[PDB]
């Protein structure tokens, strides 16, 4: 069933998106991007921050185990 | 300080590659080629399993916590 993260940016705003398990680390960073917009979320500069990682775009997001009560922070470079 | 890897074939056979713990599961998958040769273990078909579930090229080899005392299988699609 469809998971939800809920990211916060380094200006603390927070938002969630909704996915699917085996989708990648990619498909939420493009989630992102259509949220929060290119101009200043562009997928290419998105860094993802968990668990003291940076998530890798071609990892399926449950292989990280992220608990819908934290935060993934989002900052972009 | 760098890292042990053991690895198992189908086969049954066992061997071991010394990586450091930022390079990435693609340059285990390079280091096994080498090892094991591009006839049977060519790095664009190797699969490898841990802790149920297929290493990610781009990811760190230390993000996937890996014990010297465990094998991690290498499988061929």
């Amino acid at each position: 069933m469809a998971v939800t993260i809920t990211l916060k940016t380094l200006q603390q705003q927070t938002f969630k998106i909704r996915m699917e398990p085996d989708e990648t680390v990619k498909v939420l960073k493009e989630k992102i991007e259509a949220e929060k917009g290119r101009d200043a979320f562009p997928v290419a500069g998105q860094k993802l921050i968990y668990a003291g990682k940076i998530l890798s775009d071609d990892v399926p997001i449950r292989d990280y185990r992220i608990d819908e009560k934290n935060f993934v922070v989002v900052m972009v470079t």
